[PDB]
């Protein structure tokens, strides 16, 4: 239930954790 949005240089993404 927990989205964790990073950034990986110029590029975000969101990854969901639950």
């Amino acid at each position: 239930p927990v989205t964790w949005c990073v950034r990986i240089x110029p590029t975000v993404r969101c990854t969901v954790r639950x």
